[PDB]
This record gives C-alpha cells, sequence and structure tokens, in this order.
C-alpha cells in the first residue's frame, strides 16, 4: 500500500479529512507534527501530500514506536528510547533480529532465575546468547559473563547492546566446546529447547564447578520430561521451577 504525509496535526487538517476519505484513504494516522494517509495506490489529491509506498522498513518503525518496557523483576527491558521512573535494574535492548528482547517469556523467566541463582563475582556462560541480554543482565548482577552462540550475525549487536548497558561481557561464537577453555563456570544459563538440554546434560556438568548452577529454559510444558530425566540422569539435583503460559524454566545444581 502507499502513504500520503502531509505536515500539520489532524487538529489542524480536520479540514481536509473528508476529502482523504472520500479520495479512497482507508487508513488515517497522527505521527509526530505530520498526518500519513493510507491509500491502496496513489490518486489525485489538491492537498500538496507526498507519496510513497509502504513496506517492510515502514513496518518496523511503527511497531518499534508501540513498544513498551517490558518487566522482569528484578529487571526492566527497555528500547534504547525509552524512559524509566521505576527502581527495577536498566537492561537496554535494541528491539533486534537477534532473540533476546525480553517480550519473550522464556527471557523473562532467564532474568528472575538469574537474579536468583547468581552472586556478585560468578564467573557465567549463556549459552546461545543471541542479544547478550542474559550476558548482560549477569553483569549487572554484579558477575563476569560469557556469551556465546553458533550464529555469527549476532555479535554484533549482542556487543552493540552490552555498551549501551555500560557493561563488556565477553562475546564469541561458538557452542558449549567453544566455551569450555574460559571455565570452569559457577553458572550457566542456556534459553534453548527441551531434547537439546537433554542431549547437553552431561557436557553441562563438566562446564560446571561442583556445586554450579544450570539454568535451562525454552522448555515446553510437555516436554520437561526430557530435561527432568537427562539432568537427574547427569547427576543434577533440581531447585527450582518456574513457567510462563507454555514455557517453562528448570533450575539445577551440580
Ligand atoms: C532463544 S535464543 C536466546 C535468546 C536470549 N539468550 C534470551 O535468553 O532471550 C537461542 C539462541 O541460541 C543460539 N543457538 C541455537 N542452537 C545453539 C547451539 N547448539 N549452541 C549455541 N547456541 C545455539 C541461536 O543462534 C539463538 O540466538
Amino acid at each position: 500500500m502507499w502513504v500520503y504525509r502531509l505536515k500539520g496535526t489532524l487538529e489542524a487538517l480536520d479540514p481536509i479529512l473528508p476529502g482523504l476519505f472520500d479520495g479512497g484513504a482507508r487508513g488515517l494516522w497522527e505521527r509526530e507534527g505530520e498526518v500519513w494517509a493510507f491509500f491502496p495506490a496513489p490518486v489525485d489529491l489538491p492537498y500538496e501530500g507526498v507519496w510513497e509506498e509502504v513496506g517492510d522498513e515502514d513496518w518496523l518503525e511503527a511497531w518499534r514506536r508501540d513498544l513498551k518496557p517490558a518487566l522482569a523483576p528484578p529487571f526492566v527491558v527497555l528500547a534504547p528510547w525509552h524512559t524509566w521512573e521505576g527502581a527495577e535494574i536498566p537492561l537496554v535492548i535494541e528491539p533486534g533480529m537477534a532473540f533476546g528482547t525480553g517480550h519473550h517469556e522464556t527471557t523473562r523467566l532467564a532474568l528472575k532465575a538469574l537474579a536468583r541463582h547468581l552472586r556478585p563475582g560468578d564467573k557465567v556462560l549463556d549459552l546461545g546468547t543471541g542479544s547478550g541480554v542474559l550476558a548482560i543482565a549477569a553483569e549487572k548482577l554484579g558477575g563476569k559473563a560469557l556469551g556465546v552462540d553458533i550464529d555469527p550475525m549476532v555479535l554484533p549487536q549482542a556487543e552493540a547492546n552490552a555498551k549501551r548497558n555500560g557493561v563488556r561481557p565477553r562475546f564469541l561464537e561458538g557452542s558449549l566446546e567453544a566455551a569450555l577453555p574460559f571455565g570452569p563456570f559457577d553458572l550457566l544459563v542456556a534459553n534453548l529447547y527441551a531434547e537439546l538440554h537433554a542431549a547437553l546434560a552431561p557436557r553441562y556438568r563438566e562446564a560446571l564447578v561442583p556445586g554450579g548452577r544450570a539454568l535451562l529454559t525454552g522448555i515446553l510444558k510437555d516436554r520437561a520430561p526430557l530435561v527432568r530425566e537427562a539432568m537427574a540422569g547427569a547427576g543434577f539435583r533440581p531447585l527450582e521451577e518456574a513457567a510462563e503460559g507454555e514455557w517453562v524454566l528448570l533450575a539445577y545444581g551440580r
């Protein structure tokens, strides 16, 4: 579809609005000193506005502007342009393509679990760091973190996010093995999925010091047994369960 931009407020343009509608306008929005009128394709109008086709880009900018802070006590996840009067801990994440915006339930379960199981001074491994939000949160709690991901594309955004938050976790491409050289760790947090955790259970144990913690999420309610089963079999002890919707987080001690 096309947009027809016009300078002025709705109040101001009220006089020609009926005309826009007669011209076939199906949508209308006031966007920062401007009024956008949406049509299927351009039509001839006397208002001296400017036509422009709408695309995926515009559809994000619009979404971006409708974004609101997300709570995850004791944290609040904010867009780089968000304001927060509250007391919760600020986590600035550029709404991007890398997972970790703070809008998914799993991310939220992870943040809350981290605050409970992480202590000032702990070494942390954020397996599948994505946006790097969990690693960033670990540094905010007073921990030293390493975020890894098999997807290279996310690391610059993670690094950029860390920067916005004024903390500097270590980020690197790879999985659990790429990380071992930096271990063992006091805590490991991983937002993946039930089946993969199941296969990794054994390595999770080797990644942690005795008494270390493993926070697993990305788990659907109906796939938790796989994890309970794999973890126990891996010598871990159950410590906490949490869910939001169909998603759950399982915390284990080693
Ligand atoms: C659910 S996203 C993480 C989102 C963010 N860490 C959070 O807590 O919201 C999972 C990330 O893990 C990565 N990933 C998937 N399989 C992986 C694997 N086997 N090893 C390491 N990272 C993996 C992906 O590239 C993806 O960015």
